């Protein structure tokens, strides 16, 4: 049995959505961020909430599940694509980047629902050609439309990516998707064996390193100490076997499982200081700064869409008790 239900989340219109096993709560206003998801069974919340309305704008890519479209950071908000230059804002001026693309802060519309036994789906859909602003960094027809399912124990999460205009684009997509992470008594791992080495404005030099605690990584480790944002290779393209990070809490024992397709070679992991009782394992399907990386695709992530195609990136969070 599923549902949908119109409420107001912090005086915003919102939609509730969800089964017996699961229950989520997308505000299409707030850049379409999941902004909420229970596990019914235990009762427990999974993501990062807001206090207020006023501490949600302040910080919109720390709290719930923030689309990043593109995400992270594009140097000097500089880069060519065949030929043509390309000026984004620099809205990170300390270390002078364009941070995080154009769409989590900006208000999307809810094109349908639809519930069978399968599940409860909502989605939505923003058109960057209707965007002025955005329009002045980037003038290309994209439209970006986000499906979510609700099936069993399953929030299924897929981006469709759409050319409408008369000339072909790059992109990439990431999610800032932030979890409840109590340090003392949570667990965390990583399909990586690599990762990108950063400079002082957290942009990629082009060099590969191996992490040296990769097997710690890839069997669950506790984040002590540990203090990241870091972005890592998914090892799946070298290596096949699974792309996903997984959560462990360990007091009500259930295990969160954040899968992702071959599209998202890279993860960022965030934590702050460690001390902010939350985590950001963050899939993207581009590394930072892939516009401006002369590096094969395989690698970077970097895609096309020539005019009239689209490509649907697949994501999705399972919730487990063992
Ligand atoms: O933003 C345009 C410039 O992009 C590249 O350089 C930046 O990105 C590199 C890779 O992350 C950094 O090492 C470099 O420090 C940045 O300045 C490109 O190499 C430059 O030619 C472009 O002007």
């Amino acid at each position: 049995a599923n549902f949908i239900e119109k409420i107001t989340y912090l005086g915003t219109p919102a939609i509730k959505a969800g089964n017996e096993h699961l229950e989520m709560i997308v505000v299409p206003e707030w850049g379409s961020n999941v902004i909420s998801l229970v596990d019914k069974t235990t009762n427990v919340q999974l993501l990062r909430e807001p206090e207020t309305a006023e501490s949600f704008h302040d910080t919109p890519t720390l709290y719930g599940i923030p689309i990043l479209f593109p995400p992270n950071r594009i140097s000097d908000g500089t880069f060519s694509f065949r030929g043509r230059t390309y000026h984004f804002d620099i809205n990170e001026k300390d270390k002078h980047n364009h941070l995080h693309g154009f769409l989590y802060h900006e208000k999307w519309n809810v094109v349908t629902t639809k519930q069978t036994d399968e599940g409860v789906i909502v989605e939505t859909e923003i058109d960057l050609s209707e965007l002025p602003h955005v329009q002045k960094q980037f003038p290309h027809h994209a439209v970006v439309r986000m499906t979510y399912t609700i099936k069993e124990n399953t929030l299924f999460k897929h981006a469709t990516v759409m050319n409408k205009g008369k000339e072909a684009f790059p992109w990439g997509i990431g999610y800032h998707t932030t979890f409840i992470f109590p340090a003392e008594s949570s667990l965390f791992s990583l399909t990586a064996d690599q990762q990108w080495e950063l400079d002082e404005r957290l942009l990629p030099t082009g060099k590969l390193m191996d992490v040296p605690y990769k097997e710690a990584l890839h069997e669950g480790m506790d984040l002590r100490h540990k203090q990241l944002d870091d972005v890592f290779l998914s090892s799946y393209q070298k290596r096949g076997g699974e792309n996903q990070a997984v959560i462990y809490h360990q007091h009500a024992h259930i295990s969160i499982i954040y899968k992702a397709d071959e599209q998202f070679k890279h993860w960022v992991v965030y934590n702050a200081d460690g001390k902010q009782g939350y985590l950001c394992p963050e899939p993207y399907t581009w590394v930072t700064n892939a516009v401006n990386l002369d590096l094969p695709s395989s690698l970077t992530g970097l895609q096309v869409l020539e005019p009239g195609e689209e490509t649907t990136a697949k994501s999705s969070i399972t919730i487990e008790l063992n």
